């Protein structure tokens, strides 16, 4: 597997949440999420990553006019993450194109929404709005499948350029997820993904690279089908940056039976297997790129939920993938219920992990009171390997075999270690002090 890297050349293992669904329809475009909420998340789970929802409607409220005050608000939030050592992926988020389709959809500004008078009648489930005539036409106009709106993708790319211009020198921002859950309207499958989808990604990457050379550009397959374990027809995107390509692949995982026991468990288990095979293939097509599982999630009060969650994180670990759980929002899907009570997610996610490794992590494992990590060394890296250790399992000092302890911060829960770079692969084992 390939990894995103920090400025010290360390390989990043990314663990966190999508924050937050509540932003989708917020008038000011911000999630209902405070600095105190992040402090709680960090204290309870030691996360180091966020997929932070932004929106085109908030960036570009009028054609060619970008809202710098909105970007100020996003910058303020990124600051909260920066202060607690997080890396941030900005997600240009949409579901069902736009709020202007009827509160149901979100993403595009009203000026960018052309349903051409075609109907969008009320449906019993939100997902069904995707296939209503007016929504299908909004998407068809966006992709210029209709031939009537070539400007829309160009506007999209330049709104991204505006965002990248603001965040190019932000040390907490590591990735730009170019489009949440792409949907092709009347185009579906490889016709969509290798056609207008790939074309938009190339134009947007190119525009971003006018103002930002170093942030990872993250691309997704179409959501419908591929979310459920079908192959993607997405094709390679060219990164014009001088040096090595910085493109990453950011698919989602949503097995059909969950939308976890008996035949339903078997179906979900083979879905993961299929999803892994397909994800690995497309990551190869894109240039042996790093993988971020940008969304997965379920109602944690469902029987078998913990087994499913643990299986997904083990699979991500084996794949060398980042994870942003959908989502931090209050409710039984999330880490907290609305009254602040912890769900099953907190104890499940609160495990030791390597955050930033001085070399390529070839294999690792962790339990409540043990972490083991094997590193393929890189002599050029001078920064230590940085590891999260939860207090429940590590209430005092650490015992470390295979590395020298550089620092052990019992407040931030960050252990830093140093390993030789001239003795082949090194295995570090961390346990609680006697
Ligand atoms: C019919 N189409 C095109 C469709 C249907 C359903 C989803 C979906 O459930 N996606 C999973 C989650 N992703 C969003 C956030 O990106 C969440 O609201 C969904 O639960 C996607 C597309
Ligand atoms: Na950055």
């Amino acid at each position: 597997p390939s990894y995103l890297k920090d400025d010290d050349g360390r390989s990043l293992i990314l663990r966190g949440f999508n924050t937050a669904s509540s932003a989708k329809s917020a008038p000011d475009g911000m999630p209902q999420f405070t600095e105190a909420d992040l402090a709680r998340e960090y204290a309870d789970m030691g996360t180091n990553f966020v997929r932070f929802l932004i929106s085109w409607r908030s960036v570009e409220p009028a054609p060619g006019v970008y809202d710098q005050q909105y970007l100020d608000r996003v910058e303020d939030r990124v600051g909260w993450y920066a202060e607690r050592g997080y890396k941030v992926m900005l997600d240009m988020h949409q579901d069902v194109y736009s709020g202007a389709i009827t509160a149901i959809g979100n993403g595009a500004p009203a000026w960018a929404t052309y349903m051409d008078g075609l109907p969008v009648e009320p449906q019993p489930r939100w997902e069904l709005y995707y296939i209503q005539p007016g929504v299908m036409r909004a998407f068809d106009n966006f992709w210029n499948t209709t031939g009537k709106h070539p400007e829309l993708v160009e506007h999209y790319a330049k709104a991204w350029r505006a965002v990248a211009d603001r965040f190019a020198d932000n040390d907490a921002v590591v990735a730009y997820d170019l489009m949440n859950e792409p949907f092709g309207g009347s185009l579906q499958g490889p016709a969509f993904e290798a056609g207008p989808l790939a074309a938009m990604y190339q134009r947007t990457t190119d525009a971003i690279r006018q103002v930002d050379q170093d942030t990872w550009v993250c691309v997704a397959p179409q959501a419908i089908g591929v979310n459920q374990g079908l192959p993607s027809g997405l094709t390679k995107i060219d990164d014009p940056r001088a040096g090595q390509q910085r493109i990453a692949y950011c698919p989602h995982l949503y097995p059909l039976p969950l939308d976890h026991e008996g035949l339903a468990r078997t179906l979900t288990d083979v879905t993961i297997d299929a999803w892994r095979a397909n994800t690995a293939h497309t990551a190869r097509v894109l240039g042996d790129v790093p993988i971020i599982l940008g969304e997965f999630g379920l109602d944690t009060t469902l029987p078998g939920a913990r087994d499913y969650i643990e299986r997904v994180y083990g699979t991500a670990r084996e794949m060398g993938a980042g994870v942003s759980y959908w989502s931090s929002d209050p409710g039984p899907w999330g880490p907290y219920l609305p009254d602040g009570t912890q769900t099953l997610l907190v104890d499940t996610l609160n495990k030791p992990y390597p955050r930033a490794v001085a070399g390529t992590p070839t294999e690792w494992s962790s339990t409540s009171d043990r972490l083991q990590l094997t590193i393929e060394p890189d002599a050029a890296i001078t920064a230590p390997t940085e590891i999260y250790l939860p207090e429940a399992g590590f209430p005092g000092d650490v015992h470390v075999e295979g590395a020298d302890v550089v620092g052990w911060d019992r407040q931030s829960r960050l252990l830093t270690v140093r390993t030789p770079a001239d003795s082949g692969n090194v295995t570090v084992t961390v346990t609680p002090a006697a």
